[PDB]
Protein backbone atom coordinates (compact mmCIF):
# COMPACT_ATOMS: atom_id res chain seq x y z
CA UNK A 1 0.00 0.00 0.00
CA UNK A 2 1.32 3.56 -0.94
CA UNK A 3 1.15 6.03 2.07
CA UNK A 4 -0.69 9.33 2.07
CA UNK A 5 2.69 10.12 3.44
CA UNK A 6 4.29 10.72 0.06
CA UNK A 7 1.57 13.48 -1.11
CA UNK A 8 2.89 16.87 0.64
CA UNK A 9 -0.73 18.21 0.78
CA UNK A 10 -0.90 15.34 3.73
CA UNK A 11 2.24 16.18 5.42
CA UNK A 12 1.17 19.35 7.63
CA UNK A 13 -2.59 17.44 9.11
CA UNK A 14 -0.09 13.64 9.66
CA UNK A 15 2.24 15.94 11.64
CA UNK A 16 -0.67 16.98 13.26
CA UNK A 17 -2.77 13.86 13.87
CA UNK A 18 -2.43 10.42 15.21
CA UNK A 19 -4.02 7.24 13.45
CA UNK A 20 -6.72 5.08 15.53
CA UNK A 21 -7.76 1.56 14.30
CA UNK A 22 -10.13 0.02 15.04
CA UNK A 23 -11.04 1.12 17.92
CA UNK A 24 -9.93 4.30 20.47
CA UNK A 25 -6.15 2.89 20.59
CA UNK A 26 -3.75 4.88 18.64
CA UNK A 27 -1.76 2.47 16.09
CA UNK A 28 -0.16 5.23 14.25
CA UNK A 29 1.47 8.68 15.70
CA UNK A 30 2.90 11.57 14.20
CA UNK A 31 5.96 10.13 13.51
CA UNK A 32 4.80 6.72 12.16
CA UNK A 33 2.72 8.63 9.94
CA UNK A 34 4.76 11.01 8.59
CA UNK A 35 7.52 7.15 8.00
CA UNK A 36 5.19 5.77 5.22
CA UNK A 37 2.48 4.14 7.64
CA UNK A 38 0.08 2.63 4.95
CA UNK A 39 -2.33 -0.42 5.67
CA UNK A 40 -5.53 -1.61 3.94
CA UNK A 41 -7.30 0.93 6.51
CA UNK A 42 -5.42 3.54 5.79
CA UNK A 43 -3.61 4.12 2.51
CA UNK A 44 -2.92 6.46 -1.03
CA UNK A 45 -5.14 5.69 -3.83
CA UNK A 46 -3.83 5.88 -7.27
CA UNK A 47 -5.70 9.16 -8.02
CA UNK A 48 -4.08 10.62 -4.33
CA UNK A 49 -6.84 10.13 -2.11
CA UNK A 50 -6.41 9.37 1.56
CA UNK A 51 -8.54 6.48 2.30
CA UNK A 52 -9.92 5.27 5.24
CA UNK A 53 -11.48 1.69 5.31
CA UNK A 54 -13.21 0.25 8.44
CA UNK A 55 -15.41 -2.70 9.53
CA UNK A 56 -17.57 -3.39 12.44
CA UNK A 57 -19.97 -1.84 14.65
CA UNK A 58 -18.72 1.65 16.08
CA UNK A 59 -15.40 0.39 14.73
CA UNK A 60 -12.92 3.42 12.93
CA UNK A 61 -10.28 4.02 10.84
CA UNK A 62 -9.88 7.74 12.03
CA UNK A 63 -6.93 10.62 12.42
CA UNK A 64 -7.33 12.61 15.45
CA UNK A 65 -5.71 16.21 16.14
CA UNK A 66 -2.84 16.30 17.79
CA UNK A 67 -0.04 19.62 18.30
CA UNK A 68 3.31 18.95 16.61
CA UNK A 69 4.91 19.16 20.35
CA UNK A 70 3.09 15.78 20.64
CA UNK A 71 0.54 17.05 23.35
CA UNK A 72 -3.20 15.66 22.03
CA UNK A 73 -5.66 18.49 20.84
CA UNK A 74 -7.19 19.75 23.68
CA UNK A 75 -8.63 23.48 22.87
CA UNK A 76 -11.43 25.27 24.62
CA UNK A 77 -14.42 24.00 22.79
CA UNK A 78 -16.27 27.45 23.23
CA UNK A 79 -13.29 30.08 23.46
CA UNK A 80 -12.23 33.10 21.61
CA UNK A 81 -10.13 31.42 19.35
CA UNK A 82 -11.98 30.18 15.79
CA UNK A 83 -10.50 26.48 14.99
CA UNK A 84 -11.23 25.40 11.81
CA UNK A 85 -11.22 21.61 10.13
CA UNK A 86 -11.49 21.61 5.99
CA UNK A 87 -11.61 18.91 3.83
CA UNK A 88 -12.48 17.56 0.57
CA UNK A 89 -13.88 14.44 0.57
CA UNK A 90 -15.53 11.81 -2.11
CA UNK A 91 -17.79 9.63 -0.28
CA UNK A 92 -18.73 6.35 -2.26
CA UNK A 93 -21.56 4.54 -2.60
CA UNK A 94 -21.45 2.35 0.70
CA UNK A 95 -21.35 -1.05 0.72
CA UNK A 96 -24.24 -3.04 1.31
CA UNK A 97 -24.89 -3.03 5.00
CA UNK A 98 -23.30 0.02 5.64
CA UNK A 99 -25.67 2.22 7.11
CA UNK A 100 -23.93 5.30 8.91
CA UNK A 101 -20.49 6.40 8.66
CA UNK A 102 -19.17 9.42 10.26
CA UNK A 103 -16.48 11.33 8.68
CA UNK A 104 -15.85 14.59 10.30
CA UNK A 105 -16.03 14.91 14.11
CA UNK A 106 -15.35 17.63 16.70
CA UNK A 107 -14.99 15.41 19.87
CA UNK A 108 -14.90 16.17 23.74
CA UNK A 109 -11.74 15.13 25.77
CA UNK A 110 -13.69 12.55 27.25
CA UNK A 111 -16.36 10.38 25.87
CA UNK A 112 -18.85 13.01 23.75
CA UNK A 113 -18.91 13.95 20.42
CA UNK A 114 -19.79 17.64 19.98
CA UNK A 115 -20.55 17.34 16.60
CA UNK A 116 -20.63 14.38 13.64
CA UNK A 117 -20.97 14.65 9.97
CA UNK A 118 -22.17 11.42 8.66
CA UNK A 119 -23.36 9.35 5.68
CA UNK A 120 -26.90 8.05 6.62
CA UNK A 121 -28.81 5.16 4.45
CA UNK A 122 -31.94 7.02 6.09
CA UNK A 123 -32.88 9.82 8.82
CA UNK A 124 -36.24 11.07 10.13
CA UNK A 125 -36.17 14.67 11.52
CA UNK A 126 -39.24 16.38 13.14
CA UNK A 127 -41.46 13.74 10.91
CA UNK A 128 -39.16 14.30 7.62
CA UNK A 129 -37.63 11.22 6.05
CA UNK A 130 -34.34 11.49 4.23
CA UNK A 131 -32.17 9.30 2.48
CA UNK A 132 -28.64 8.74 1.37
CA UNK A 133 -28.18 12.55 2.55
CA UNK A 134 -24.85 13.65 4.77
CA UNK A 135 -25.93 14.69 8.45
CA UNK A 136 -24.90 17.25 11.12
CA UNK A 137 -25.23 15.89 14.91
CA UNK A 138 -24.92 17.99 17.56
CA UNK A 139 -25.42 16.23 20.91
CA UNK A 140 -27.69 18.69 23.48
CA UNK A 141 -25.02 17.91 26.29
CA UNK A 142 -22.84 15.61 28.02
CA UNK A 143 -25.52 14.12 30.27
CA UNK A 144 -28.42 14.42 27.25
CA UNK A 145 -27.85 11.14 24.92
CA UNK A 146 -30.25 13.25 22.38
CA UNK A 147 -29.01 15.43 19.57
CA UNK A 148 -29.91 17.98 17.07
CA UNK A 149 -29.51 16.23 13.78
CA UNK A 150 -29.86 18.76 10.18
CA UNK A 151 -29.37 17.42 6.58
CA UNK A 152 -26.74 19.52 5.16
CA UNK A 153 -26.22 17.71 1.60
CA UNK A 154 -27.79 15.11 -0.50
CA UNK A 155 -24.98 12.31 -0.76
CA UNK A 156 -23.10 12.56 -4.01
CA UNK A 157 -20.07 10.70 -4.74
CA UNK A 158 -18.10 13.68 -6.30
CA UNK A 159 -15.46 15.47 -4.35
CA UNK A 160 -16.93 17.79 -1.77
CA UNK A 161 -15.83 20.54 0.37
CA UNK A 162 -16.81 20.55 4.05
CA UNK A 163 -15.71 23.53 6.71
CA UNK A 164 -16.11 23.23 9.99
CA UNK A 165 -15.36 26.82 12.00
CA UNK A 166 -15.96 26.38 15.55
CA UNK A 167 -15.79 30.06 17.71
CA UNK A 168 -17.20 31.40 20.88
CA UNK A 169 -19.76 28.46 21.51
CA UNK A 170 -21.31 29.03 17.44
CA UNK A 171 -20.18 26.11 15.22
CA UNK A 172 -20.84 26.71 11.59
CA UNK A 173 -20.81 24.10 8.83
CA UNK A 174 -20.36 25.24 5.22
CA UNK A 175 -20.77 22.51 2.70
CA UNK A 176 -19.38 23.38 -1.23
CA UNK A 177 -19.00 26.92 0.05
CA UNK A 178 -23.10 27.22 1.25
CA UNK A 179 -23.55 27.50 5.05
CA UNK A 180 -25.77 25.09 5.56
CA UNK A 181 -25.45 25.04 9.17
CA UNK A 182 -25.26 28.71 10.72
CA UNK A 183 -24.04 29.13 14.32
CA UNK A 184 -25.16 26.69 15.95
CA UNK A 185 -25.05 26.47 19.54
CA UNK A 186 -22.68 24.19 21.48
CA UNK A 187 -22.92 26.32 24.69
CA UNK A 188 -23.74 22.81 26.47
CA UNK A 189 -19.82 22.33 26.24
CA UNK A 190 -18.59 25.20 27.83
CA UNK A 191 -15.75 23.75 30.06
CA UNK A 192 -14.79 20.87 27.84
CA UNK A 193 -11.90 20.88 26.36
CA UNK A 194 -12.28 19.52 22.02
CA UNK A 195 -10.34 18.00 19.18
CA UNK A 196 -11.13 17.48 15.82
CA UNK A 197 -11.31 13.97 13.95
CA UNK A 198 -11.56 12.93 10.73
CA UNK A 199 -11.59 8.96 8.73
CA UNK A 200 -14.29 6.85 8.48
CA UNK A 201 -16.50 5.79 11.95
CA UNK A 202 -19.02 2.82 11.13
CA UNK A 203 -22.55 3.66 12.89
CA UNK A 204 -25.00 0.83 13.15
CA UNK A 205 -23.83 -1.17 10.34
CA UNK A 206 -26.65 -3.97 9.77
CA UNK A 207 -23.73 -6.29 8.44
CA UNK A 208 -20.85 -5.87 10.55
CA UNK A 209 -18.39 -7.79 8.03
CA UNK A 210 -18.47 -5.15 5.42
CA UNK A 211 -16.44 -2.43 4.85
CA UNK A 212 -16.76 1.13 5.42
CA UNK A 213 -14.97 3.44 3.51
CA UNK A 214 -14.74 7.21 2.92
CA UNK A 215 -12.29 9.40 0.44
CA UNK A 216 -10.18 12.62 1.54
CA UNK A 217 -8.50 14.37 -1.50
CA UNK A 218 -7.32 17.27 1.14
CA UNK A 219 -7.62 17.52 4.90
CA UNK A 220 -5.92 20.73 7.44
CA UNK A 221 -7.14 21.46 10.45
CA UNK A 222 -5.70 25.44 11.96
CA UNK A 223 -6.61 27.81 14.56
CA UNK A 224 -6.77 31.78 14.31
CA UNK A 225 -6.03 34.76 17.12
Amino acid sequence: YTAPSTESKFTEVLSKAKLQYPTSTTVAFADDLLDGYAASYFYLTSDLYMQFQVAGSSQRSELREMETSGDEAAWDCTGSTAHVASAQIAIPVQEDGIEEVTILQVHDSDVTPVLRISWVSSITIDGVTSEDVVLATIRNGIDDSTATKTVLQAHTTSRTEFNINVQNSKLSITVDGTTELDEADISQFDGSTCYFKAGAYNNNPTDTSANARIKMYELEWVDHH
